[PDB]
């Protein structure tokens, strides 16, 4: 079984450093890693993991993870990497292995992005100029809550843990990646958070443009999705089975 | 050049819009708009033709595919368009673009009832329900209702209703059959939500009303190793992320 280069980007609980002890090789865990193992175990290929030098997903030459692929320094790119047209142009993606959504972190009355966007008592924002910021903008100016969210968000934003922390010790809701948020919520030592749809796109696995693995990879991903296995894997990192 | 486009009639994905003496048929529909979007951007032209066997395609015991998927495997078509879902068995023999819309299972009911979900429909027996015998939905239901490793209470019920006599009681053998059974009798029809939705909307009497999540997606099938695969996905990604797709979607599902 040949060895493929896997480049990742830390993002809990998608890709995390599970082990890093002086004198030992770094080990990783997480939903994205599980999917890589499900594919490696079936297709019989092996691998070595390394993080994107800049800890960036990749923005237009290309930087970050996508860049590592465009410059053929990697073979696969496992991370909470969203499938977008620009990227799909420079690299090749599999099928989405999970749907990407925008969520809101609240502090222990709001129950939906709709309520969050009808009230003001609780200011709310995201990470300035980020993917989510642009998403709310783009939607907010279309031609019916997004418009009231943009009117609001567009002062109140910031740049990620800062937002997480705002909600914790102050009055503020944080709009951001829902899977990330949910994990943050579930695993909070004091259980001070609760989260609150739609899917504009999805998380993918990138391979270098014209890779011969894309096809069989997508097959295996679809099979894990349609068989119900993805869910067995999703519950491991996102279980509404207890704690908070 | 001109690309051969195969398809399967299905409302509102692909329908006949124009068919009048001494003229070539004209098709319309959500899937048709998407195809046009691709056609205009990549600037290619096509000629539409329907799946010889009116089926999306199943792996036949000869070791070859029939239906639409089959048209691509035998290189008779270049593009496959319709409410075709991206599935492992399929993607293994043909190349799919990224999904262009999500596929959810839904339920068609008759005005007067108050079933809020598949969960509810599952917890009552007063209104018998079902789907198409041996269809995709039939399988899914049987699969999740039979699984012992993870016993889904909902699907278990769903499953014992569907096969109440091995399928003779509540299953219809054609889409139209189940739809009409809801309207003229005591029956709930479990089918493709998008399809049932177009039917709910446009019912002349508004005697219908519909009600899950999605594990699949409808995709554009191309032939194994198609050169158009990558580029086709790029623009679908574009239409979705740029709210455009949502407009085409409000077109047939207002
Ligand atoms: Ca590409
Ligand atoms: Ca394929």
């Amino acid at each position: 079984g040949v060895v493929l280069r896997v480049v990742t980007v830390l993002e809990e609980p998608f890709v995390m450093v599970s082990e890093n002890v002086l004198g030992k090789p770094k080990k990783y865990q997480g939903f994205s890693i599980d999917v890589l193992d499900a594919l490696s175990n079936y297709l019989g290929f092996n691998y070595e993991i390394y993080v994107a030098p800049d800890h960036k997903y990749g923005s237009p030459t290309w930087n970050g993870l996508v860049g590592e692929l465009v410059f053929k320094r990697a073979d696969i790119g496992i991370s909470a990497l969203t499938i977008t047209p620009d990227r799909e142009n420079v690299v090749d993606f599999t099928t989405r292995y999970m749907d990407y959504s925008v969520g809101v972190l609240l502090r222990r009355s709001i129950q939906s992005l709709q309520d969050l966007s009808k009230q003001t008592d609780i200011p709310y924002g995201t990470v300035l100029d980020s993917a989510v910021y642009q998403h709310v903008r783009m939607k907010g100016l279309n031609p019916s809550m997004y418009s009231q969210m943009w009117r609001m968000i567009n002062n109140n934003v910031l740049e990620s843990q800062a937002g997480i922390q705002k909600v914790k010790y102050g009055n503020y809701a944080f709009v951001w990646d829902a899977a990330v948020l949910e994990y943050v919520a579930i695993n909070d030592p004091d259980c001070s958070f609760y989260t609150v749809t739609v899917a504009d796109r999805g998380y993918g696995i990138a391979l270098q443009h014209g890779s011969p693995y894309r096809d069989v990879f997508s097959q295996r991903i679809l099979e894990l999705q349609q068989s119900g296995d993805m869910d067995i894997l999703k519950h491991k990192w996102w279980p509404k089975n207890g704690q908070c």
